[PDB]
């Protein structure tokens, strides 16, 4: 009918939800508790000249916002059904002298700012605006319109006009959101406009600094890789204002929409496993567990970040294509399928709106579709991702262009080595609880899965907060042809003078991991850790040693040739409180398994080599300890680390300099991996160093004619040899040429 009616209540439909059962189990218990805190609000709302509940002044600004979200959250008892307070005039009446009251006293058009603007910006308009929408039959005109013109005050037009500042990225996205409902509600459709308009500058990929990247990457802070939860802001944020605009006259249409679209697929659903989304993309939020804070007590963990961000993608799917839309439910419908650690439909974080969507996908025909097989590199991040029948593995670097970590607010002090080639997994088909189950506040902080580390003493926030510590490096990435990959890394320890060389290939059921170039001058032992495993609460799984291997039941194994393995199972305490200032001091037990080798103290190029088999039976694990001539490790030095894998026609390279390794020589640092397939072969290269010059590459295998290569890649011979020149770009991308045999 009319188009701001249509807005209107398409924005209830994604505040509140739509066509449910208030009468059904999770519905009902959401509803019931936001009654319950109704009620408390009301007893308690007391207007002053300063507050309007007692202890919350209006001076700083956050007791603005503090009240406008607890009038929101009567808003609510009221609107809806089951809440023991739907329609209750007298709650009515007292949602009324409570806005009244805020602005008669504060937000009007007649006080000017002061302290945080985000209070008045964003904290308080986004509140005001739902309110009003979900109040507009009982509000009158002269409200709503008070409330619009409060609005036009505090986020003028031009907070929608220069993209800097405080206008940039989820900031601008929540200033759009303001306007944008300012113009539903007040029938302003040039505010409509302004808002969709202003949502384009956050499009485009960035190329350094906060945002996505072209590989899928995405930074926060600078130089901390954050899919994980800065991910659930921006597709969340950008989610309601494209499903809210899509069908009408203001829907978004620029191009560069698209690339938000892609975003889901390309950078958020790889780091996506059975429900979690990897800690390795969760930046300082792996440390917050049970917060002091939260009156409903639900543990934060890679889980729950992984429900807020599938619940974004659900937001967002209405903003889509059709067939977009199709395929973002299957994923979504697989997830929900898998995750037996914090079942999605009962999460008891989620509002109903929330609920509903996620229902509304379970509940839907269609397949669930399982994760795929494949291997996404996020150089922007220096993060990778692979899953292969048997696992999922997701490994964290640190560069000149992203921090070892990130500390900040009191939270993840300890964190100083999960940069350091921190490899984490999980074995597929299991509950997939590893790093959920008390993981960060049990663990050895300096025995850290993956890495290379100097054993020397750290204090909390060594190396500086905000993702100031970064090592001083240029080599972090790798090569991939999305199934496949050589990456690597050139380590030097946080706070500290260990210098190492660390790949990782990942294969059909394993990761090969090589060490090299091992240097410290700190005086004291430096450690590999092969692994180090959370067994749970009093865990029994066996640990088994032939081979030169280990193998631990419920997990996968690890073949260490030339021995020195070291082993040790022990029982840890701790509390969220003893890495998170704002957290519990409530404490768990959890048992671990933890191996490792000692490079001794002060070693001067020392290496290692060691297998990974995550989910590998025991016997695939003895097997493959016996077969000799399943991997020939071609090169381990400082200069190359390469492998040369026949069953998989494979030869993978990370060249630290210009080199030769079996059959591959380099001009230069790069990383390369070669498949033969019959009668044809796969040439993938990259540069990690992003220096950007063109570098040469030369495979010593007899090749026919070229079928396809990349812009990038100038073919200056065939027949006896392949020799490519590569123009590599400063992004480390995979360069590509196919070539027949021979």
């Amino acid at each position: 009918a009319d188009p701001y009616d249509a807005l209107r209540r398409r924005w209830l439909g994604i505040t509140l939800g739509t066509g449910y059962d208030p009468a059904a189990e999770p519905y009902a218990s959401r509803l019931a508790e936001t009654g319950e805190r109704a009620r408390e609000h009301r007893a308690t709302m007391a207007p002053t000249p300063t507050s309007l509940w007692p202890g919350h002044p209006f001076d700083p600004p956050a007791g603005i916002t503090f009240a406008y979200g607890r009038l929101w959250t009567m808003t609510e008892a009221y609107v809806q059904e089951g809440t023991g307070a739907t329609g209750d005039p007298a709650l009515l009446a007292d949602i009324l002298r409570g806005l009244d009251h805020l602005s008669a006293t504060v937000y009007h058009p007649a006080t000017t700012r002061y302290g945080n603007w985000w209070e008045w910006q964003i904290g308080s308009p986004r509140l005001l605006m739902d309110i009003t929408a979900a109040l507009y039959d009982h509000l009158g005109a002269d409200r709503v319109a008070a409330a619009c013109a409060a609005v036009d005050h505090f986020v003028p037009d031009a907070m929608l006009g220069a993209y800097t500042g405080t206008s940039t990225g989820a900031n601008r996205v929540d200033l759009c959101r303001s306007v944008a409902l300012r113009g539903v509600l007040g029938r302003a459709p040039a505010k409509i406009a302004l808002a969709r308009d202003a949502l384009s500058p956050v499009f485009p990929y960035v190329t350094k600094g906060d945002g996505l990247y072209a590989d899928g990457s995405f930074v926060q802070h600078t130089w901390v890789a954050y899919s994980g939860t800065a991910g659930q802001v921006m597709l969340d944020g950008l989610g309601r204002l494209f499903t809210l605009l899509a069908g009408s006259e203001w829907e978004v249409t620029d191009p560069g929409r698209q690339l938000v679209l892609d975003s889901v697929e390309h950078a958020y659903a790889p780091l996506i496993h059975d429900g979690l989304v990897m800690d390795t993309v969760n930046g300082r939020a792996i440390s917050r567990g049970y917060l002091k804070s939260d009156d409903l007590h639900v543990m934060r963990s890679d889980h729950f970040h992984g429900q807020q961000l599938i619940a974004a993608m659900a937001v967002l799917a209405g903003g889509a294509s059709n067939a977009e839309r199709e395929r973002w439910h299957a994923r979504i419908k697989g997830w929900i399928e898998r995750d037996t650690v914090t079942p999605v439909l009962t999460a008891p974080q989620f509002p109903v709106a929330d609920l509903t969507r996620l229902h509304a996908i379970a509940d839907a025909p269609g397949e669930a579709a399982p994760e795929p097989v494949g291997h996404h590199l996020f150089a922007a991040m220096d993060r990778a991702v692979h899953r292969r029948p048997a696992f999922t593995a997701g490994l964290a670097m640190a560069s000149d262009r992203i921090a070892h970590y990130e500390c900040g607010n009191g939270e993840n002090p300890r964190g100083w080595h999960t940069g350091a080639g921190m490899l984490t997994w999980w074995a597929n088909g299991t509950r997939a609880d590893q790093y959920t189950d008390w993981f960060w506040p049990t663990v050895d902080w300096y025995r850290l899965p993956g890495t290379t580390v100097s054993t020397k003493r750290l204090a909390d926030r060594a190396g500086g907060e905000w993702g100031a510590p970064k090592p001083d490096v240029r080599w972090v990435g790798g090569a991939t042809d999305g199934e496949y990959a050589a990456v690597g890394q050139h380590l030097k320890g946080l706070g500290s003078t260990l210098e190492a060389r660390k790949s990782w290939f990942f294969l059909d059921d394993a990761v090969v991991c090589l060490g090299a170039g091992i240097t410290c001058a700190d005086g004291v032992p430096v450690e590999t850790v092969v692994d180090n495993r959370n067994l749970g609460e009093g865990g029994t799984q066996a640990l088994v040693r032939g081979r030169h291997w280990a193998h631990l039941e419920g997990h996968g194994g690890w073949i260490v040739p030339g021995g020195a393995l070291r082993t040790l199972r022990e029982d840890r305490t701790g509390a969220w409180s003893d890495i998170n200032t704002t957290s519990t001091t409530e404490r768990r037990t959890r048992r671990w398994q933890t191996l490792w080798l000692d490079h001794g103290t002060d070693p001067a190029g020392a290496d290692y080599v060691y297998t990974v088999m995550p989910g590998a039976s025991r016997a695939a694990l003895a097997r493959r300890a016996a077969d000799r001539h399943w991997l020939t490790v071609l090169a381990n030095d400082d200069r190359r680390q390469a492998v040369s894998v026949p069953s998989l026609g494979l030869t993978a390279a990370n060249f630290w300099q210009a080199g030769t390794a079996g059959p591959l020589t380099t001009t230069a640092g790069a990383s390369v991996l070669v498949r033969r397939r019959g009668r044809t072969a796969t040439l993938r290269v990259s540069e990690p160093p992003r220096t950007g010059e063109a570098l040469e590459i030369v495979w010593d295998h007899p090749v026919g004619a070229v079928l396809r290569a990349d812009e990038t890649v100038e073919i200056l011979a065939t027949g006896r040899r392949l020799h490519l020149r590569v123009t590599p770009g400063v992004v480390c991308t995979t360069h590509e040429c196919e070539v027949t045999l021979s």
